[PDB]
């Protein structure tokens, strides 16, 4: 039972079209962020995504340490925003929730829960909890 299985459970049970985990990885210069795990992906372009520190949707969430909720991607994100969040374009997401993953007392990675084709975010998925559902990771709530 690895992160892939936990991700699949979350996506299926919460009724999302797409889910992914962004985690820190070693680069020859500095640490980078990659979407290490994906569930319900429509292609494999997410794998080519390599974010420098602070960059991308994962970077925003890691920086602020708080979740980002987008009910309507087409209407709520600017052109610059979409270009800055390549997984949003590669997976054709129309709605999403991105949640900071905490390890120890520090921000670490990001969980992305996404919808396609105009399907709304499930009700309450904004108050959604990581804790005891994705290994040792927790969310920003109670920090």
């Amino acid at each position: 039972f690895d992160y892939q299985d936990a991700l699949d459970e979350i996506r299926e049970t919460e009724k999302f079209d797409f889910a992914a985990i962004a985690l820190p990885e070693d680069g020859l210069h500095s640490a980078v962020i990659k979407w290490k795990y994906a569930s319900g992906n429509i292609n494999y372009r997410y794998r080519m995504i390599v974010l420098r520190p602070g960059k991308g949707l994962a970077g925003l969430v890691i920086r602020t340490g708080s979740r980002k909720i987008v009910e309507d991607v087409d209407a709520e994100l600017s052109q610059n925003d979409k270009l800055g969040y390549p997984i949003v374009l590669s997976e054709a997401l129309t709605a999403m929730v991105a949640i900071p993953l905490w390890k120890n007392n520090r921000v670490y990675g990001a969980l992305l829960l996404g919808q396609r084709e105009g399907r709304p975010l499930p009700e309450g998925s904004t108050t959604f909890r990581i804790n005891q559902r994705l290994g040792s990771f927790t969310d920003e709530i109670n920090k």
